[PDB]
């Protein structure tokens, strides 16, 4: 792979080495409010995380990853628009070089400064990589940030990011709870869709809250400090991760919410 977000093989390029970017079924998406149905047979999300164990923190190259050990139904996702279990595997964040962009999903062509999502599996698939391979394999929770009070609950991640600065770099990353990155409210959009990253796979059912969460601008700040490139190399800082909507084709956006 040679894909990334820098002035050559951004997103614009990514469909040469990986032609379902151009697919039927591709993520991100604006959400058109005025569009999107209200559901009534949606159900309440449950999130599950009491029992989240959290191990590590990796730079990537691309983003950071928060890994969690899905060896078990430990912290889970159901319920929603989805049928049976969800394990959650990671979470990672997007974001821009300003407040003014970094989402990767839009609401009505508005940009939030930064996005995060919280991947997880279909436990009936067995593993990740058997999941990725099916049209019902993940689903991702996706929550916005804006700028303005600080998130209590992540600055524990703020704080472990210079030890990772570089690709390749990790930390042990324990006891980490992801219930400190959710807004109050679990109203959400849902949509089929797509990885965000190569290899672009068409298997996630997206599942967007509407809550954006707030964060300091100062937490967003250190974000940006990190690099995409590895140790001593050019320095690259770490920003405009994020991919730009792509076409929703022939979808349907549900909400969970009148
Ligand atoms: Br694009
Ligand atoms: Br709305
Ligand atoms: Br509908
Ligand atoms: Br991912
Ligand atoms: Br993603
Ligand atoms: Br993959
Ligand atoms: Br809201
Ligand atoms: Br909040
Ligand atoms: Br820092
Ligand atoms: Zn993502």
């Amino acid at each position: 792979h040679h894909w990334g977000y820098g002035g050559h093989n951004g997103p614009e390029h990514w469909h040469k080495d990986f032609p379902i970017a151009k697919g039927e079924r591709q993520s991100p998406v604006d959400i058109d409010t005025h569009t999107a149905k209200y559901d009534p047979s949606l159900k309440p999300l449950s999130v599950s995380y009491d029992q989240a164990t959290s191990l590590r923190i990796l730079n990537n190259g691309h983003a950071f990853n928060v890994e969690f050990d899905d060896s078990q139904d430990k912290a889970v996702l159901k319920g929603g628009p989805l049928d049976g279990t969800y394990r959650l595997i990671q979470f990672h964040f997007h974001w821009g070089s300003l407040d003014g962009q970094g989402s990767e999903h839009t609401v009505d062509k508005k940009k939030y400064a930064a996005e995060l999502h919280l991947v997880h599996w279909n436990t009936k698939y067995g593993d990740f990589g058997k999941a990725v391979q099916q049209p019902d394999g993940l689903a991702v929770l996706g929550i916005f940030l804006k700028v303005g009070s600080a998130k209590p609950g992540l600055q524990k991640v703020v704080d472990v990011l210079d030890s990772i600065k570089t690709k390749g770099k990790s930390a042990d990353f324990t006891n980490f709870d992801p219930r400190g990155l959710l807004p109050e409210s679990l109203d959400y959009w849902t949509y089929p869709g797509s990885l965000t990253t190569p290899p672009l796979l068409e298997c996630v059912t997206w599942i967007v809250l509407k809550e954006p969460i707030s964060v300091s601008s100062e937490q967003v700040l250190k974000f940006r400090k990190l690099n995409f490139n590895g140790e001593g190399e050019p320095e690259e800082l770490m920003v405009d991760n994020w991919r730009p909507a792509q076409p929703l084709k022939n979808r349907q956006i549900k909400a969970s919410f009148k």
